[PDB]
């Protein structure tokens, strides 16, 4: 499906890009003198070389050559407060108060882990990590410690952290695991397996949505198959809501009447502070009682920081509540309906997935149920709708995804659905 | 060693403890109820509850049932500037002016990784990751991944984070690298492991300094044996200079002139917000270039985040400079020449262990060599002095181990020293 059309549309892209911001393209040589690829988060790298951002505030920020856009990626879901939300940095300065580095317990640790047990229903008892990474991990390794068992079953598209990156199958990085993949959505397939491996089940990690890997849903037939089966073989189900979380007051289990054994939880909920939790079900997460015989132990300097601490439970309490989290999958949902009625009134060969405030584009109107379907859309489509929305003054991942933060207004999204109808336009032949 | 006498003093040091502090165990009752044991990072629990700290300015805090300490403890030696440093406060207001969540590189991770360049001798390249123990798995990830092997050599006692927990031996939740364990310092059979094993080693892992452990140093002989070893079998050395780092401008490969193939990085160098960094050789770091066939993935959604960038380049440049690591390790050096003074001045079978401003106490006059060493030391004793050490208003360690802030001042050391003194007179018949 590569065309030497599009190549030569994605080379002219590119080279305006570059044309547009040579402030950014000097950063560039500079960072790759002390970083590699002048990089530190391999996301934030696209060709020919990534923007740098001089400020934020809301909404909105301004690069290095001072181009202004509104940012509809909102850091991959964690940035929901915008860049400078008053009530975050009112709890920031509550938290310089408190004092930093205080080596020891305060009450806020324990008043933001009740906040967190408070709106997500399979969780009885959390702790609370740097990363939704080591959330991941941590999850996995309760899983295997737990059940003495030693195979993971994940699945294809699946991005759990640095060290459980599934996004294009096996990566040589990845923590060594035991690790068989499935297909996502795929009921006889996935069943197949768990025949097989179940016996030496450990876990079932998955997302309730493909994040990274596309805003891609779970289908409940797949997600009832995982339960049914964990309860069956006797591994844990583990529910990776590291990014759907935010659907609802309590995250995708809540608007599915699932429960996961454990879930793993990370972005935005820590005020948009370094942040990860794993949780579950009371008799997996006493295991980490300290006080207990044979307790797990869990550590990690910043675990407790007092800035996550007190930023998270603003965010949850203050912020952020569990009808915020309501009312925003609603404006996501209208908005990605307004998206979908553009995309149909114009003929266009290209699609918005995803739940609520998240969505990613595809383009492909066949079905987008697996990291296959997703693999399968047009890239070269996705790079040039990357590159147009930046001369829109909109900003979104490369990937194409956006992450509606509490900041977006009508007029950002009037903006977004004006940018997306004239790509249609523009790009009419290559469509 | 264990006798009935120490026991009857630990039991009566927990009950006045308990006594002093029924406020602290009201919050730990609450606190079990959203996190197990109340306790969401394992190493702050301690019988028969821990404190709960309500504030702290400087070296001092005061719990909440009003007692001041001063904090000798230091965040485990991430908290080098105490808990209300200016400049660090004027690093997280410029943080909040740039933009939090903005979804995109700023210089300020450049400048910072300049920062580390500059004074780690042997980190040609630096990423940044979210803590210590990411920074070490990714270490791991680079080692396995470039060499294709799969054993690592690591060491009883070693303590690398979360999921490479080797304190007391294998911990069944440590990520499933294949690790062998050798002794620390035992140059014998650590080649003996490196002749069985160093084929299919990808890398050996080692701290300069058991942390955890128990602040023992390694001896120039091991180190050398390791950086020969690594070399002559394929092996990545890595050098986990979390803690070590600050012992120096350059960490303990400064001081040593030994360098290791990559060096990971945590605790104070972001400023006291989360952090942890590994680095090394540029021919190995570039693997990590996104702009490179087969680059290796790295992301993190807060590896980049600004607080952490301020705040960092702030410590490195403006407060905890190459000289002010070199003073502040003499200081050390006088502070715990002065402690062991007072040991030997009043015969007590006591020393304390370490490196510049690091320490901890090992009742035991025999060499502290390995693990072994740290834990035939009598245990009871120890707990004792912790429960000493709070009761003269100084806080350090469950575990008797201090890390000196550039807070801490004369009136503090002298506090410390009297304390010691206290407890050598005031405990004469149980020791
Ligand atoms: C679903 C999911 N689970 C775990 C993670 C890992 O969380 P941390 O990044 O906090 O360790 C993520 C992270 N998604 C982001 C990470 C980023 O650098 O922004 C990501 C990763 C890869 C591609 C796109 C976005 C999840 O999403
Ligand atoms: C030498 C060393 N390497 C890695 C780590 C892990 O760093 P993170 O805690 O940032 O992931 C550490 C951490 N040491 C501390 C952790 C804490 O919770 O304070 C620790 C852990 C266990 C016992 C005592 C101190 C190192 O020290």
């Amino acid at each position: 499906s590569d065309t030497a059309e599009k190549a030569q549309a994605i080379a002219a892209a590119r080279n305006t890009f570059a044309r547009d911001n040579p402030v950014s393209a000097g950063h560039h040589e500079r960072a790759r003198r002390s970083m590699p690829g002048g990089n530190t988060r391999s996301i934030l790298f696209h060709r020919p070389f990534p923007l740098v951002i001089a400020q934020g505030t809301g909404s909105r920020f301004q690069d290095v050559d001072g181009h202004a856009y509104v940012n509809f990626l909102g850091e991959y879901t964690a940035g929901l407060f915008g860049h400078s939300h008053p009530v975050i940095r009112a709890a920031v300065e509550r938290a310089l108060a408190v004092g930093l580095n205080l080596s020891t317990q305060t009450e806020n640790e324990a008043l933001f882990a009740e906040a967190v047990c408070d709106r997500f229903p399979s969780i009885d008892l959390v702790r609370f990590t740097n990363s939704g990474t080591e959330a991941n991990l941590m999850a996995l390794a309760t899983a295997t410690a737990i059940t003495g068992r030693k195979t993971v079953l994940a699945f294809d598209g699946g991005y759990h952290g640095g060290l459980l990156n599934f996004a294009s199958g096996h990566a040589p990085t990845n923590a060594p695991y035991h690790v068989v993949l499935g297909v996502y959505n795929d009921v006889e397939g996935t069943a197949d397996l768990l025949k097989r491996h179940g016996h030496d089940c450990a876990a079932i990690l998955v997302e309730p949505m493909l994040g990274a890997g596309g805003c891609v849903p779970a289908e409940r037939a797949f997600l009832d198959l995982l339960r049914a089966e964990a309860s069956r073989c006797g591994a844990l189900l583990i529910f990776d809501e590291v990014m759907t979380s935010r659907l609802s007051g309590g995250g995708a289990q809540e608007m599915l009447g699932i429960s996961a054994d454990l879930t793993t939880l990370g972005k935005y909920i820590g005020g948009g502070m370094s942040f990860g939790a794993f949780g579950g079900r009371r008799d997996l997460m006493e295991r980490f009682d300290p006080a207990r015989d044979g307790a797990f132990a869990h550590a990690g300097t910043f675990n407790n920081n007092i800035l996550t601490m007190s930023a998270g439970h603003a965010a949850l309490t203050q912020i952020y509540t569990r009808q915020a989290a309501s009312d925003l999958s609603a404006s996501g949902d209208r908005f990605r309906a307004n998206l979908n009625r553009i995309a149909v009134e114009n003929q266009a060969p290209l699609q918005f997935t995803g739940l609520g405030s998240l969505g990613t584009i595809h383009f492909s109107r066949a079905p987008i149920r697996s990291a296959g379907d997703v693999r399968a859309a047009d890239q070269q489509l996705k790079e040039l709708f990357f590159f147009h929305m930046l001369r829109k003054g909109i900003y979104l991942a490369p990937r194409g995804m956006y992450a509606l933060s509490l900041e977006i207004a009508d007029a950002g999204r009037d903006a977004f659905a004006e940018a997306l109808a004239d790509f249609i336009g523009e790009q009419r032949a290559l469509l």
